[PDB]
C-alpha cells in the first residue's frame, strides 16, 4: 500500500514500471537517464507528469516546456507528447480511468 | 494542460495548504509542512493519494503507522480517517478525487 518512487532508482536504460494501482488511477514510475528519449508517446486516458527527481523537456503540440523539480503538467486523453531528459530523471505518471 | 511548480514557492513557516490544479473529477494540492505540524483526524470525502516530494512524514490510519520518506506514495479508499505529522520540512502533494 506504500510505495517508493526514489528506491530502487537505475539510471542505467529507460526504466517503465507500474508501481500502483487502483480503479481509479494507475502510478507509473519512469526512470530516463540524462540524454534518454520517449518520443511519439500517446496516452489511452487521461495522465499527470511529474519530475520528481531531475529535470526534462515535455513538448506537445508546438510547444517545449522544461520541467525541474517539482513540475506537474496534465494532459487530455489521446494527446501526442514527447519526453527528452536533460539529467537523470525520475517521473511519476499517473493514468486515469 | 496546465503547468505547477511544486517546489516553486514553498515556506516553512506556517503548515500551508493550496490547490494548485483541479478539474471535474480531480484536485492537486500541495502541502508545505513545517517541522513539527500535525494534521490530526482528517476524513477525505473521495480517494487520495498522498507522495511526499521533499522531507519526510508519518501516515497514521488507524493502528498502523507507515513513515514515508522522500519520494513514498500511499493511496486511500473515500471516507477514511488519516493523519500527518511531518518529522522534516516536508512538501506533500495530494491527489483529491471529487466524485
Amino acid at each position: 500500500e506504500v510505495v517508493h518512487f526514489l528506491e530502487g532508482v537505475c539510471f542505467e536504460k529507460l526504466h517503465i514500471e507500474v508501481l500502483n494501482e487502483n480503479s481509479s488511477h494507475k502510478e507509473i514510475r519512469i526512470c530516463m537517464p540524462k540524454g534518454a528519449v520517449m518520443d511519439k508517446h500517446k496516452a489511452p486516458g487521461a495522465i499527470s507528469v511529474q519530475v520528481l527527481e531531475g529535470k526534462i523537456v515535455f513538448e506537445v503540440g508546438d510547444e517545449k516546456i522544461e520541467m525541474p523539480k517539482g513540475a506537474l503538467i496534465s494532459l487530455e486523453a489521446q494527446v501526442l507528447h514527447r519526453l527528452d531528459a536533460l539529467e537523470n530523471s525520475v517521473i511519476r505518471l499517473s493514468l486515469s480511468k
